[PDB]
């Protein structure tokens, strides 16, 4: 129902936008009031960011076992790091080169580490740290507004690891944040019931307020940038990584995952596609069962190739829309924030939307600019999930080749 409701809201929002745009002259004040239901939806999404990322980040980390630290688990983590790193570079290169929404670096990277360790946990919920050179030059910090997602994610990772390893002493903390994570999921579900009506006025409000259709061509280039990045990752990069490690034709392996790929094109969830991925990887591709049960669940949470090519590209596209010429330091900040946002909004309905709201809030871009992403979020998220499933499927074969000796004992 979520897909049809979101699609209908976009269709109805466009229909409402063009009818109100022509059949009625609206002043600047009335246009702002017309988008109030959409504005209220954005407030709910920002409201749930803080409890969602904190509880989800603690809950996922606190349940980690010793298998992740094993040789099989370490190889999977290294593989997902390398493919995500390639996807991060590929997404940055494409959005910088194509420049879809268009017409110091040391301090930006140092600010990334500074925000990675906030000076106050409560302030990190609504403030971020920035440094600017002053005049022979000195550095001055400001602590501007904006939720510090990187600081919260880092602390919740360390906090989750600590409470996971202290056994029954920290079991109450694991239980507390498990229930809090479940409660936040239900509240997100309640918000998604209002999302279609909010999307209708967000889309219609955006159609009314625009004066020229040049932004639509910019949206078309944004689709090309996201689709081009996924196409290169799925057809060029991932098959090449598979072949060099396994020395076997990756297209027969991809053909074996055909049923899992189609299931990804409808369910649009890597976790929900796991049962199909497990069967296709195990019997069709003859990948060992002992390794699929480890690599695939690991990829269901830390496979950020799709996020790098979809959410980070979208965030940079929004930055280019606001006439912001961000540099290498700022672009890297967006990409790292996007992956941190994704791990925070993992098992969430409309994760693509929720992740985008987290990234825009944590970067400074207007979260109301996400309406252009929403109009195609249903389409682009389906392909993003398909690439993530293909990436996880290739990982099982890649990890298996490197684990031949371990599987022999
Ligand atoms: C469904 O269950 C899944 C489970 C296994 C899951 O294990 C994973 C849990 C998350 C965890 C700890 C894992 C690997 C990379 C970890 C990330 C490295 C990234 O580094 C950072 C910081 C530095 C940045 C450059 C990039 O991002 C962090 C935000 C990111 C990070 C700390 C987020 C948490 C990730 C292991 C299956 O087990 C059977
Ligand atoms: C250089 C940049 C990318 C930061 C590098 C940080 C890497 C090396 C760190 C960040 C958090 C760490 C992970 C956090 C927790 C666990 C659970 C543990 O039971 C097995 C290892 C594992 C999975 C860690 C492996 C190393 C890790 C991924
Ligand atoms: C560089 C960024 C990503 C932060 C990573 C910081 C690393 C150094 C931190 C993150 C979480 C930390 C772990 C969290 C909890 C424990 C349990 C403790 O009884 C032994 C050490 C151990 C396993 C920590 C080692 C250091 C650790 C891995
Ligand atoms: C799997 C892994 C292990 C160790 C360090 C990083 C990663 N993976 C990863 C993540 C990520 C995973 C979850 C949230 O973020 N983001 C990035 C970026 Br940007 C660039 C490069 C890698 N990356």
């Amino acid at each position: 129902w979520v897909l049809l409701s979101t699609v209908a809201a976009v269709v109805l929002g466009i229909t409402t936008g063009v009818l109100v745009r022509e059949h009625s002259n609206l002043s600047t004040l009335e246009k702002f009031y017309f988008a109030f239901p959409g504005e209220i939806l954005m407030r709910m999404l920002k409201l749930i960011i803080l409890p969602l990322i904190i509880s989800s980040m603690i809950t996922g980390v606190a349940a980690l076992d010793s298998n992740v630290s094993g040789k099989i688990g370490l190889r999977a983590v290294v593989y997902y790091f390398c493919t995500t790193l390639i996807a991060v570079i590929l997404g940055i290169v494409l959005v910088v080169s194509i420049k879809p929404g268009v017409t110091s670096t040391v301090d930006a990277m140092l600010d990334l580490i500074r925000n990675m360790f906030p000076e106050n946990l409560v302030q990190a919920c609504f403030q971020q740290y920035k440094t600017k050179r002053e005049e022979e030059y000195k550095i001055v910090g400001m602590y501007s507004d904006g939720i510090n997602v990187l600081g919260l994610i880092v602390f919740c990772l360390v906090f989750g690891l600590v409470i996971g390893k202290m056994g029954e002493k920290g079991q109450i903390l694991v239980d507390f944040f498990n229930a809090l994570s479940d409660a936040t999921m239900k509240i997100v579900q309640i918000i998604m019931c209002y999302m279609p009506l909010g999307i209708l006025f967000l889309i219609a409000g955006k159609i009314i307020e625009v004066e020229d259709w040049e932004i639509f061509r910019k949206l078309g280039l944004y689709m090309a940038t996201v689709l081009t990045g996924l196409a290169i990752h799925s057809i060029v990069i991932l098959p090449l990584i598979y072949f060099i490690v396994v020395r076997k034709n990756p297209f027969r392996f991809a053909m074996g995952m055909a049923q899992a790929l189609l299931t990804a094109l409808m369910i649009s969830s890597s976790s929900a596609t796991l049962p199909v991925t497990f069967r296709c990887a195990e019997e069709n591709n003859q990948v060992d069962k002992r390794i699929t049960r480890f690599v695939l669940p690991v990829g269901a949470t830390i496979n950020m190739d799709g996020t790098a090519l979809y959410e980070a590209v979208a965030a940079v596209f929004i930055a280019q829309l606001n006439d912001l010429d961000l540099g290498i330091g700022q672009i890297i900040t967006i990409s790292i924030t996007a992956t941190s946002a994704s791990i925070g909004a993992a098992g969430v309905p409309q994760a693509g939307l929720v992740t985008m709201v987290i990234v825009l809030s944590a970067v400074g871009l207007p979260a109301e600019d996400v309406t252009l992403i929403i109009a195609v979020d249903w389409l682009l998220d389906r392909f993003r999930t398909m690439v993530n499933v293909l990436g996880d499927a290739f990982g099982t074969g890649i990890v298996e080749k490197l684990s031949k000796k371990e599987l022999e004992q």
